[PDB]
């Protein structure tokens, strides 16, 4: 009978519900390793028996003798050497090592105050830093550069799968390291409104359409004390992503591609001298080429290495030679309607209407390589021989399900953490050989036991093109009576790069879907062509026309919903953040006849005044595609607003920037349109922390007077 | 049975109604001039006699033979000459001097480009006008400042009744102005949306307890092209204010006032040389003294001034010695708390419970002073004799009436333009012998008839205090039943300098009180202790706890309209901008269990954030009045929100900065209150242009959904 409060079920919350975890766990070469509070245990995988390794109390003892602090938990510990008995943590930014078969600190290193980016090297020793805009390995500046540049840092707006700016050679003897002039792209004023005197917080924003920022990628040698930085030519309108060192540490790797995001080339740069040698491989695609990884040698044969490829419509992995820059080139097409430049044998190890999601590494001594692959509701962990391609099972044998994966050293095990639609958390030890549960760890009980809690129904529709089939999540209030009429709010998100209905637990809905339903509302979500793990061509689909196809889409799940006998046709809502709160003011301008209520959160309103990597990849520039930014432009249909649209908008907002909406309030004053808005102060893209209750009671609040 | 649209109530709605006028009505000596769009013509005052003086055809025909261009009507014409039959006006920025006799144009001045707060002096033929932060007399530059310097403009924030920075001499052959030095004042970071990428627009705003800015007074004689400036000492924190010139223009007055607003000083400056000659009086108050008005000389005897005081509790006429500086002073207490250092002979020319509203000017010939005298409700004209001091008749004599008036150059005649209850514009021509009208030149008709109208009542009702009278205004629909309970809307301002209830046309009522009454809504307004028109004892009793005393007396008025049985006392909104959007807010959070619904625009919240000049005056410093600083910082009461309280700001409001309403929207999230919010993106302090009724379409809205 009682039902959760929005305190229970927003992460912020006082008493925010989630299912139980085993946080730290980890590999110490083939043994697993479960951290607790008070003691760290060592489990063998073959039977799942349990060992302790060592107390809490133990290493404090040891770490009060050489008055080096206290730890409150054993979770934050790492255990980076296979065949050292030693440990690694941080009490209070000071780095120790602590052997625990002999119960002695080995050393302490303590980085300049103010250290960020922390990026450790087990094999040299060595550690890179950063503070504010320059770089540091151990106790030594690699960089000393004015404000503009930026060093040892993520760059390209995290796009490309980059999210740092360090990367340790093999043996730890080089770093690779960004180096980032943003002097020329235009600074966006956001305002600081709890300073004495409203102040100026100025962030590198690059428009479409605009003068980006220029990467470079410098080499240094912590023994010398000396940078390199490699010969790559004039870096404007170029892109310097997924880094990856040779294993002879003699050469380093990278993927460029260009500003037009259609073309990619694979080069090597020696490491010594920064001097290019040469293109192993091109692949170009008339819409656009996203290369998120880098290549993987095999740690048997450093001749041959993996490369992580869409060109025949889903992620799959290709083996290729070193050699392949010193052979004969021929340009191929490729299954997903673009062309490519390869030399050499190249073999393609997986196939199938399935993506590869992570490279989970390899088992040396049987020679494969150990993978998770996904599609649409299902996942799951498999290995494909390198040499011969026989793959463990087939995709079809998966389950709907959530799987994520951590391997051991050897590739012999696994530490399987998935979820499904009833299950909230389920760890297992796996077998590599056949893929077979060894032990389990944990089988989360669920969090909402004692709680009334509503309905969840997936099942799919046809897309607007009459072919593609779309997952749809349909939740409904616990006392739900087919013969009532239910008001319904559509949650959208829609964008690349997401997917709102899984496999996993509750298909993932949200604490706000849960809170809502429960209070009499039948929540909806569809998954619509652009969405991702479903294939480039599902993806692709709305290139140059952002939201179009998606809201076609999101309209069939509204005349699936109509087609319901319990919906109240005349009571539709719409609701979604980023990407979403795009989706949910353009619903309510190019359908005003069927969306009655609207909350929209930090959205996109005008294209032009997103960045760079992002939007040209989909949207082209504002010059090349004058239509396309033009019928995406919010602003256009501000006079369609018939309905009560709510626009919510963080004041330190370097995701979307608050000109979006401050620009859509112009438009629809001058339109004689009146839309809400609320403006959260001295948050980021998202509300995080206890203010994102006050945000839900917000969004709930402008629902139940207005539908 | 028609009730007028917000587009026919409200300020720049597209069919806008208002009273017919004269434009342009003004003296040529003692002849009245009558502009139209085709025709001028002149009025004999004693008689009426309307005399035609020449035609827009005949002027425009001798303009296209000098090729001077083409008026599209006669409305901006000006005759500064009481001897010589000339006019002047502008046609697309060139300055014309014509011949109404000869048809002749005299003279044509062009001055630069971009020329602002242009002041033309007849008697010299030269013009001094600003170019960005500039000063200039006709084609050469007075100034050459860089930025943050401002010249020959209005300084000190308005205050002091500075309207402008340039002051001619007598005879025309001097200039005085004003030089600001700003740049060590914080700069407030206003952001253009409009911009291709949001931009920073920065704007001086010295807030209460921070550095002021700087003001000196330059000498400019455009003979000889050189200025000097008033040797007065190191400006920091001082006012410098109400200059005036000596009639033979050899030295300069000005009132100066300290930065604790508390003691002000009557200057003489040499203005050959800018040597100081003396201070000839000074007026202190333990609250506060505000000069508002310059010193006149009497134009039979330059050995005496008319200096304008609220010494007494009330503004009243005082005359002083020229030669007061060097004679003996004495210290003397005044009625109104305060004190005065006097030399001299000084006559107080008028006296009671009323104030001086404007010295209309003189006549020569009687030897007396004309002037307006108002309190409350009532207005009048007068004329006292400077030399025995007997009034033309006792203030008493005023009806409820809101007047104007523009005196003759002899002070025979007077242009009187007045408003009561039910009369909109009338405009007479009157004898200043006996003030008796001699003719009737306008007497508009109601621009409401044959449209359904709500009715007006105003009354008086005790303060908090129990003694003080306070008029209000009570506004009902047409259709008003008393047997049924209607919601009230309390309409306040409540702060210095205004009055909301007059004797003037519906007793002061705007649009959207007309508009909301015919809605079947019940409009109150009050005007409490603090407002203008009423001595400085009414007005000072708020002094150092803004608001408080404020709110008492509204909340007077609310237990008025509950002791009315037609009230539904459990329906009650409150409504204003600027300290009326602080009083909103503030009766909101004071008198929770009160008010039901606000709306409050362009709010003060916290004191500290609004300009030392106005907030200082009755505030105090924060480091001076910390209890008074945190009893009115609305930020302190964030909590006490019960009801629904919409906050309107704009976003280039220089007034009252964004910051004071997003660190109130702050401080409720912090608190878990939920206001709502809506920012005008291009407006400044108000709402201006067809924007308006945009913005009372959303206020109404609001009443409509939550009241
Ligand atoms: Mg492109
Ligand atoms: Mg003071």
């Amino acid at each position: 009978t009682k039902k959760p409060t929005l305190e229970e079920l927003i992460p912020g919350g006082e008493s925010y519900l989630y299912a139980e975890n085993l946080y730290g766990l980890q590999w110490w070469g083939d043994e697993c390793i479960k951290p607790g509070v008070d003691t760290l245990y060592s489990i063998q995988p073959k039977t799942g028996k349990e060992t302790m390794v060592i107390t809490r109390e133990q290493i404090n003892k040891v770490l009060e003798e050489n008055k080096a602090g206290k730890l409150s938990h054993l979770y934050s510990v790492r255990f980076p050497w296979t065949d050292k008995a030693q440990m690694l943590f941080t009490i209070a930014g000071k780095f120790i090592v602590y052997n625990f078969k002999n119960n002695q600190v080995v050393s302490t290193f303590k980085p300049k105050d103010g250290a960020n980016n922390e990026d450790y090297c087990a094999a040299s020793g060595n550690v890179a830093y950063t503070i504010d805009n320059n770089l540091y390995v151990n106790e030594k500046a690699v960089t000393n550069e004015p404000e503009g540049i930026v060093c040892g840092q993520t760059v390209h707006r995290n796009e490309f799968g980059i999210n740092k700016g360090t990367f340790w050679s093999p043996k730890g003897n080089l770093l690779a390291f960004y180096r980032m002039d943003e002097s020329m792209v235009t600074q966006y004023p956001l305002v600081d409104i709890t300073a004495r005197v409203g102040e100026v917080n100025n962030v590198r924003y690059p428009m479409a359409g605009m003068t980006s920022h220029q990467v470079k990628v410098g080499i240094y040698n912590p023994a010398t004390g000396k940078s390199i930085y490699l010969n790559a030519g004039d870096p404007t309108d170029r892109y310097f992503t997924n880094i990856s060192w040779a294993p002879d540490e003699k050469s380093l790797y990278l993927i460029e591609v260009n500003r037009d995001q259609n073309h990619a080339k694979l080069c090597q740069y020696n490491a010594e001298t920064g001097e290019p040698m040469g293109v192993l491989y091109e692949e170009m695609h008339p819409k656009y080429v996203e290369p998120q990884n880098p290549i993987v040698f095999l740690p048997w044969d450093p001749t041959k290495f993996i490369y992580q490829s869409q060109r025949d419509g889903y992620n799959h992995l290709y083996l290729f030679e070193t050699n392949a820059a010193n052979m004969k080139g021929e340009t191929y097409n490729s299954a997903n309607g673009g062309s490519y430049f390869q030399a050499g044998k190249v073999k393609q190890l997986t196939k199938g209407n399935w993506l590869v999601s992570e490279i989970l590494g390899f088992n040396t001594k049987r020679k494969e390589v150990i993978f998770t692959a996904v599609e649409g509701l299902r996942s799951g962990h498999f290995a494909v021989n390198v040499s011969n391609g026989k793959i463990s099972q087939p995709f079809e044998n998966c389950k709907e399900s959530e799987h994520s994966g951590t391997l051991s050293a050897s590739g012999t095990y696994l530490i399987d953490r998935y979820s499904t639609k009833d299950q909230p958390r389920v760890i297992n030890l796996v077998d590599t050989k056949n893929f077979k549960e060894t032990a389990n760890l944990l089988t989360a009980e669920n969090p909402y036991d004692g709680y009334q809690m509503p309905s969840i129904e997936t099942g799919t529709i046809k897309a607007a093109d009459g072919t593609t089939d779309l997952h749809y999540r349909l939740m409904k209030p616990a006392n739900f009576d087919p013969a009532k009429k239910y008001p319904v709010i559509v949650y959208v998100y829609g964008g690349p790069h997401a997917q709102c209905v899984t496999g996993g637990w509750q298909n993932g809905a949200r604490g706000w879907d849960t809170y809502m339903a429960s209070k009499g509302y039948i929540m909806f979500t569809i998954d619509n062509r652009g969405s991702s793990n479903r294939g480039l061509t599902f993806e692709n689909a709305t290139f140059r026309r952002l939201g179009i196809e998606e809201g076609k889409d999101q309209v069939k799940g509204v005349e699936f919903l109509k087609s319901l006998p319990y919906v109240d046709s005349e009571r539709i809502g719409v609701h979604g953040w980023s990407f979403g709160g795009h989706m949910t003011t353009a619903l309510m301008l190019r359908y005003p006849e069927i969306f009655k209520v609207g909350v929209a959160g930090g959205p996109v309103i005008d294209w032009g005044y997103y960045e760079i990597m992002y939007g040209e990849r989909y949207m082209d520039t504002p010059e090349s595609n004058p239509e396309g930014y033009k019928e995406c432009n919010l602003k256009n249909l501000a006079d369609q607003l018939k309905g009560h649209l709510l626009i919510i908008h963080d004041d330190h907002d370097d995701t979307c920037v608050p000109q979006h909406t401050l620009s859509f309030m112009k438009a629809c004053v001058d339109a004689r349109t009146y839309p809400d808005l609320f403006i959260y102060p001295c948050h980021k893209h998202n509300v995080a922390g206890r203010d994102r209750v006050h945000l839900h009671e917000k969004i709930t609040r402008y629902f139940e007077q207005n539908l």
